[PDB]
């Protein structure tokens, strides 16, 4: 008999205690310490006084669970420590001010991902994910990358797309406040103005160009013709242009960053291109620098405020 602690959150603590005889999984049900499972195991001298994530079996965890994850799936914590026993092993070297990730376990899409959100305005909504993108910020990003595989319904070494990534870490986001408003113009149908809001309102598929897509863009119309849209307002602290993988030139000082990708569809590599002083290539660990760049780009983003088009 030892004198343990359970939580669902590191925030707050149950006071426990267990028999040595007795497995964790006896008694508490799923039980994991340091992220590494500890159902089957049995209660040691150095396990007494330290705490333990539990699944939430009553409605006093429940609610805790909720609160710090805004989630009910009973299968998020299982995922969620499944991911961190990778994530914790992994090493997050700073590469030109930013933390990164040494490659390991197809985590190029997630290296992009990190070094992209150190360079965008959010604010995280789930407790959970804003704390470790604090963390993370600082250069403990071990938790914050497993919330992003739990969140995203994704394992370690599966193949992630960044562009997919950013709308799931998008949707627990608040984007309240961002609004954008089109206009699409058809010669037949006529003028119709739209208003989006939330990540609809900052991500766009079909042009890396944030110009090009103020100077308007060619969609099909329902009638069947080929209509113009363009953008007529934009309110948000950024916008995320996306297209599908093909050669791009970016200018020093014209978007914050992007990703590049290389290689065939869902098996290839992801690199990340800033814009600091000069340009800034950075893979996982490994950092060069050129003037200027041309390459396959599928993600461009950029800054914003306000915006409102003359037209
Ligand atoms: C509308 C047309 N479009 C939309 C996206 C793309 C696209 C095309 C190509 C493309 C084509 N040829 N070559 C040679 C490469 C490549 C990509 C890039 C950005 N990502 C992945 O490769 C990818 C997709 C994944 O999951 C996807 C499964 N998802 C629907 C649940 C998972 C992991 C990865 C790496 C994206 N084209
Ligand atoms: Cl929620
Ligand atoms: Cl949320
Ligand atoms: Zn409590
Ligand atoms: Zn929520
Ligand atoms: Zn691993
Ligand atoms: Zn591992
Ligand atoms: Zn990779
Ligand atoms: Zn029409």
């Amino acid at each position: 008999t030892i004198k343990v602690f359970t939580t669902v959150d590191n925030i707050n603590l149950h006071t426990q205690v267990v028999d040595m005889s007795m497995t964790y999984g006896q008694q508490f049900g799923p039980t994991y310490l340091d992220g590494a499972d500890v159902t089957k195991i049995k209660p040691h001298n150095s396990h007494e006084g330290k705490t333990f994530y539990v699944l939430p079996n009553d409605d006093t965890l429940r609610v805790e669970a909720f609160e710090y994850y805004h989630t009910t799936d009973p299968s998020f914590l299982g995922r969620y420590m499944s991911a961190l026993n990778h994530t914790k092993k992994w090493k997050y070297p700073q590469v030109n001010g930013l933390t990164s990730i040494k490659w390991a376990d197809n985590n190029c899409y997630l290296a992009t991902a990190l070094l992209t959100l150190q360079q965008i305005e959010l604010k995280f909504n789930p407790p959970a994910l804003q704390d470790a993108y604090y963390r993370a910020r600082a250069g403990e990003a071990a938790n914050f990358c497993a919330l992003i595989l739990a969140y995203c319904n994704k394992t370690v070494g599966e193949l992630g797309d960044v562009r997919e990534t950013m709308s799931y870490l998008f949707q627990h986001a608040n984007l309240d406040s961002c609004k954008r408003v089109l206009n699409v113009v058809c010669k037949t149908c006529g003028q119709q103005q739209t208003t989006l809001k939330g990540v609809e309102a900052v991500m766009y598929m079909g042009t890396l160009s944030y110009e090009q897509f103020k100077k308007g863009v060619q969609i099909p119309c329902t009638c069947g013709k080929q209509a113009t849209k363009y953008l007529v307002q934009q309110e948000s602290p950024f916008v995320m242009m996306s297209a599908p993988p093909a050669q791009y030139e970016l200018k020093h000082g014209t978007f914050t960053c992007a990703s590049e990708y290389t290689g065939n569809y869902q098996c290839g590599h992801y690199k990340h291109i800033t814009s600091k002083e000069t340009l800034y290539c950075i893979d996982g660990a490994l950092l060069t620098k050129s003037s200027e760049y041309k390459g396959p780009i599928t993600d461009v983003f950029y800054k914003e405020n306000s915006y409102t088009t003359t037209i």
